[PDB]
């Protein structure tokens, strides 16, 4: 119905909002791009299903996220991915683990905080119905 295009559409505009906000935290600067193979060769190979910020915003606008808990499962992947890719005791690979770990409790914290439990309840309810 028109009421629950209404719903998704006000869950985009939530999604983009913290999307944006984890994007302008310069800590987050690399999860705001795809990994460059150039720059990162091995990366595809290794990592099956790359994630980051900005391929985030593309899956908001294409409507593949309709509960918080599918964007949840995305954001999870950009810190996973981190975790995998760089699991070394480098300073290197130390850092990327703990600002991919710093993305995800931030995501999860601004939805604690300002996401509405019914809210999401009821985007679960419309997405099971469909
Ligand atoms: C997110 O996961 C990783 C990111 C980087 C990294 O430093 N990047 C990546 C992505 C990116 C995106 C926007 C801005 C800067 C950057 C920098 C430079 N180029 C890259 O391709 C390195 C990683 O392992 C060596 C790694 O797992």
């Amino acid at each position: 119905s028109m009421q629950e295009e209404d719903t998704f559409r006000e869950l985009r505009i939530f999604l983009r909002n913290v999307t944006h906000r984890l994007a302008i935290d310069k800590r987050f600067r690399v999860f705001t791009k795809p990994v460059d193979p150039d720059e990162v060769p091995d990366y595809v190979t290794v990592i099956k299903q790359p994630m980051d910020l900005s391929s985030v915003i593309s899956k908001i606008d294409l409507h593949k996220y309709l509960t918080v808990k599918d964007y949840l499962r995305d954001i999870d992947l950009i810190c996973s991915n981190a975790l995998e890719y760089n699991p070394d005791r480098d300073p290197g690979d130390r850092l990327i683990r703990h600002r991919a770990c710093a993305l995800r409790d931030t995501a999860y914290a601004i939805i604690k905080e300002e996401l509405d439990e019914d809210f999401e309840q009821l985007c679960e309810e419309i997405q099971e119905s469909r």
